[PDB]
């Protein structure tokens, strides 16, 4: 059972809390698209962990790997290079867009956002930076003063430069130019603000290229484009966070790749580890370069360790081999279908959004007012974890919760269905 | 070979530069105290990695444990609870001082220091942090603005509210009271200046308890004491950072424990994680709950992930059985002795300092002058590593360059005589 | 004549220059609505000096006073007391709306300004400011950093915590709710975005009636009053910065007036001292209450001196008992009116705009297309000058330059017809 | 009589609270060294007003030009020059050092403080600054964020990169080098402690030449010369903020003078105005033309405006012809032996310090302890006052009070000897 006593009292004794609550299991075990409890109940993880586990829990070819590296090659000085190190970054400057040639090899996302922005600050000469207001970049410095869907509060001031302008939404729009959403005309307007603002030391914008913790609020149809044009204009970086969306997720290998706009630097993480702590980020040659006259310093413990590197190129490898980038789209596709099969049979369901096997759902109390369902999106995800079905809703100032579907890359079709199931009865039951 | 042009190829095409300079080789293999280059020639590892590896490379216990949770527990949604986790909170709670009950299961060092940060101003309601001048806490935002030894030019104003004192040091004493240095009225006075520039709102004081990177300089007998007095006094957390010194480093779990001085929160990574990426910060219940209380928030990918918590218990329990702690006492007087014959039989050894197995080195040019010897240390250094150790120096404004000497806990006294040859051996021929 | 090499020699030696350039003339008296050069030549002062003037120039009354109290009471140590400063103090509690009932007497518009500024950050223990984006409110520090027409660039950061927010700007439209300009839901939707950026230490809003140096920018119908409320919700203050709408030159006393809508702080300056250096703050006595609580401090050299005080009071005398902010009224109604029939006269005329003896015109290339015309509004401005009429455009990004016109509250109706006159011939003269 | 009720409560009912506590007086009339209550008291001004009044009370010079250029010319157009602007600014570039060739005319210290700090930001395009712990710049901006002495609390944070570093004090001093007071070694020891927090962006040292508000503190023997090479070192300027110290006060035209050491940017006010509001910057004619290419901005309402120009001219007039920065060596030199003699007289007195008519009484409660009077140094003050004395102390962390004594420069002997007297009957009343 779950009911470990000690567990509890340990865990309540010992553990630092920080932020949501505990699940109240105990996960004993873990393997493909599930985990498991301490009754041995098997729980359908919809969201691959901490949106990571893009291969699923204990995927062979990462054991393997892993185990390899544990025994053979672990962890160096970090002026001390290594194959997998340099094969891992040979890689990504392959997959990767053109104009993105080094690769720096880190541990965690925030840390990836950090190295970039301190980068572009570093050859710009500047500090401003902004972001979306619904953003996520992580807890640390830089990346939380990026970070505008929560955190901001009760914790000092930000960083000095530190700016938001709203992303473009087009489920719960407010900009109408002519009788429509001119999100276009809204982008422009935003950085007319910002420019005002400005000490006149704008470095870099960041962006995630669909906002996750946001509410997986895609940027829509050459938006990403124009923005680009914004960064050029002010001679700013265009920084693009692919923690989630990257790796395939949004069934491309990276969502930069969809709307044929190439950042200045690109950040990955979540799924580059799919579920380990590695990092990176990746800029253009001269970008590295210019950083470097500069005397770039970005060094860590954990930068350049062979081990973390393995498990990379090893998830890089995997994926392709495996063409696990188109299989986010078939699933993908399998479960939008559902899911707008769902949003037919429920009104609660406001929305179906999202791209691949990154999907959200909005759940609304009213389709013509959208009216965000209070306590409803808590009950559905009450419900899903009873059914056997893990899941997570996000709630923003504004709109109605929503949930946050990202399965593995390697999730089967009847786990789908099965997961779909179990929504489906979720919800009844919530009603 | 180490020459593979291909090699040598993508690594300058593909990697990003992030200081120092990369080493002449290629790794290939690493295993206890050594690692193997492409020539599968041996170098002896006197820095543990990057001051890591208190286990050493490839430990068995280790590669055992990786195994087992990598296809068994690997990673898991932030807010579900495992066994490795709350054991190892539980283990820590256990195993460090009195008043540190609660625990944070972190990736890196410097997110460590940041958790840790953003929880003192959260309960103090307040910003303005206090460093040490030749301190290092990390490349990222918080972790960034309090470290002094290096990092704070070309990169944007540093975080609001960012100060920092002069570190106590022996060795290069510059505030005499009465005829003599006065540390403790040093102290006094740098918080003098502090409390005259404040806005009134110090919330804590970061500090190493002996600086590393800062030049192994050891706080001096009371000083930690009196230091934290002066937080008390301000009512500002004391936060230690022990990313290399704890876990039996220094021949103590933790450093603190040898001044019976415990802090607010304790931080640690760098040696828990033995090479992988782990962290962790230890608060007291009191703070715990009042953060709590206060809605603190410090969620990420790999917060409470279960293969690395694994990992961790599983090095402090190699750690204790094998009776390490102690190891580091003996090997470490083994070695303090030999660097005492080598300062015997060279006067470009001006200082041999520090505490269990981490010492340092000071290199002069004239033991009456103390004036730092140039480019000698970088000889010494180039010279160990033909000899086939691995050595680092690190070199700050005012003092020599000090070598950093810490090799693994589980070191053996031969390999220790060996380091202590070659390293005989490099003097006479950089001289 | 004005050629005096001399003087202009050592104008161009001993000048620091500070914005703008010289007019080209040597002042060397002034009388009413004029100043002369050292010709002779009579220049009609349409600005009232630096928007100051509102008695015009060297006014009998204050000709006496100022003499009165040189030689009788003239700077005193800044803790005692006479009898112009509690008369003045007075007699503004007295004049200013409900809720207004301490006054501190200062020397400058930004003093005044950084006063409000200090004081609502004071009590309210917060320190985020907001303004319009085409504000100013002066060229030290806090007044500074709120200011945005001009004056961000070059100078290092910002105070911390400074946000802006684009004016209600009937005449160039941006946010469109149901094809049509919606300003109010424009507040709304800029509040939200400020909501999302706020460390949630929101302190203070501030804002000028009538943004002058910003074009001559009239918040709309219930603008005021919604913003007020905006404040409200968020337990900010709103300061209202009357250094030159207040004291009748917009036909009210205090522009705040019309609304019905009253400040937190209302701050006073130019019009006050009109054309000396005295400036104020009003306040509420609940908030002066809380002020002192709390230990504030506004310790100046100035601060309740005698002389200044006295001539503020001789001032706002004078303005009762002439009935000067009703004269306002009337030459502002015989100005506009001149106005529109160039207007009529000239298509490069775009707008006519402001309130009482407050009136703006803007400079257009073409009206439908409001394509703010190049060079042109310099060419009337240097023409005016020619024509013997002292005129001042402003030029922001995104509009068509304004003439900012305000000429004394004492102006004659001849001196306006006389104005409206050497306006159309320099028009005439400039196409 | 002093005691008009209604007096006090408008007094208590209209007037915001700035700090201290008003004098229970009523001052109707002043001229001279006297000022003079409601019941016709004459009350001996030993802090010249607000430490501004160099030619007394009412001086009927200025008296005189006050009157011509109110009813002649005032104020103007910022942009309209006139020749008492040209006179003055050039009889300051006259009467300066070398290296000081153009000024800009203001209205406050903290004004002419922020002009300065303003423009060598923009023409270093850096922003630290430094300023000595006890200072005192002004309540504004940046003026504030540089005044260590008070007023850093509660509200909000300084600005970004402010700081301070300790006032050589040769009364109490806290850095000793081989037994003896090694001031200038604590100034290095200071700067490489900023050396080591500076972000790279030290734009300029702020100090005062003699600290008034921070206790009467003189810079010692060529420590003015050794921060001044501090700053050239480091690319910094350095500005000498000479509000009370200028115009002959310490018995030079300028402090700067006496070390012969010229600063980037010389601050002119409180004297220079002698009483009236009027301030100043002096600059080099290099610093200047940059500045302006940089496009410097520092436009004011009040800037280059006649009437005070004109005040200032003729008291710059007034000073030389009469003699009077002599007058300030005699009269000074006749106080200080008195002061000296009372301190033979009573033990309480620890400290006669200062220079010229600016000179400083530090009460202690024991010589050999140097332990502060508590309560003392406000009971003299009392005395004085019922004596019919006013005076002024200032009480800092660390420090006995100390009694800041600056008469008119045109003070008489028996003037002298009178309040010397009053003093010598307070102190004994006192104790
Ligand atoms: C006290 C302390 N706290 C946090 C950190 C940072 O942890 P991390 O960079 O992994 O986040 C470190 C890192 N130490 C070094 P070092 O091992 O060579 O001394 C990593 C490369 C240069 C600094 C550290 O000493
Ligand atoms: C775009 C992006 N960048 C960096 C990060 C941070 O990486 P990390 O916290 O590991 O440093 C994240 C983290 N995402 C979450 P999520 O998976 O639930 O959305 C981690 C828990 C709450 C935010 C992220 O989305
Ligand atoms: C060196 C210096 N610079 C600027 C200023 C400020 O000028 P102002 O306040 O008029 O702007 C001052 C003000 N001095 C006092 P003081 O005369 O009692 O010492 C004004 C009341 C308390 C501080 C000053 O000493
Ligand atoms: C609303 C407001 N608040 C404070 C101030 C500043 O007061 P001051 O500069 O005297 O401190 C001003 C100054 N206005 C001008 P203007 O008269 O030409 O518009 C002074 C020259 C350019 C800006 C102001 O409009
Ligand atoms: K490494
Ligand atoms: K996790
Ligand atoms: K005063
Ligand atoms: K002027
Ligand atoms: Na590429
Ligand atoms: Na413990
Ligand atoms: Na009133
Ligand atoms: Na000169």
């Amino acid at each position: 059972l779950n009911d470990d006593a000690t567990f509890w009292r340990n865990a309540r004794h010992h553990l630092v809390r920080y932020g949501g609550t505990f699940e109240p299991m105990i996960i004993e075990r873990a393997k493909g698209s599930f985990v498991y409890d301490a009754d041995g109940r098997a729980i359908l993880d919809f969201t691959s962990g901490q949106m990571s586990a893009v291969l699923g829990h204990c995927h062979p070819e990462i054991v393997s790997v892993i185990g390899e590296y544990a025994g053979k090659l672990d962890h160096l000085f970090s002026e001390m290079l290594s194959r997998p190190v340099v094969d891992l970054a040979t890689r990504l400057a392959n997959i990767t867009p053109p104009g993105l040639d080094r690769a720096l090899l880190l541990s965690t996302g925030a840390e990836s956002n950090e190295a970039a922005i301190r980068m572009a600050k570093l050859v710009t000469g500047k500090y401003e930076i902004v972001g979306f207001a619904q953003s996520w970049h992580g807890m640390t410095g830089a990346a939380a003063s990026a970070t505008y869907s929560a955190g901001r509060k009760g914790v000092g001031p930000a960083a000095v430069g530190s700016f938001a302008i709203p992303a473009p939404f087009t489920y719960r729009p407010r900009f109408e130019r002519n009788g429509a959403y001119d999100y276009l005309a809204e982008l422009d307007y935003a950085f007319d603000l910002i420019d005002r603002q400005s000490s006149g030391n704008l470095a870099a914008f960041i962006a995630e290229p669909i906002l996750s913790s946001g509410g997986i609020i895609e940027l829509p149809d050459g938006y990403m484009a124009a923005l680009k044009r914004k960064c050029e204009a002010r001679g700013m970086l265009l920084i693009l966070d692919e923690a989630q969306t990257g790796v395939g997720r949004t069934g491309t290998m990276f969502a930069c790749q969809r709307d044929g706009v190439t950042p200045d630097i690109l950040t990955l993480s979540k799924t580059l580890g799919a579920g380990l702590p590695l990092a990176a980020i990746v800029t253009s040659a001269a970008i590295e370069e210019r950083a470097h006259e500069l005397g770039y310093l970005f060094y860590t413990t954990h930068v350049s360790d062979p081990l973390p590197a393995a498990v990379g190129l090893r998830v890089l490898d995997v994926v392709q081999r495996d063409g696990l980038v188109a299989r986010a789209n078939v699933m993908g596709d399998r479960l939008r279908r559902g899911l707008l099969d769902l949003m037919e049979r429920f009104d609660c369901i406001g929305d179906v959004r999202g791209r691949g096997l990154l999907l959200g759902v909005e759940i609304v109390k009213d389709r013509r007012t959208k009216e965000p369902a209070d306590g409803l999106g808590a009950k559905i995800t009450r419900e899903c974890m009873n059914l056997g079905l893990s899941m997570n809703i996000v709630q923003l100032p504004g709109m109605g919760g929503v949930f946050r579907i990202a399965p593995p890359l390697t999730v089967s079709e009847d786990e789908i269905d099965l997961g779909l199931s179990l929504l489906g009865q979720a919800i009844e039951r919530a009603l």
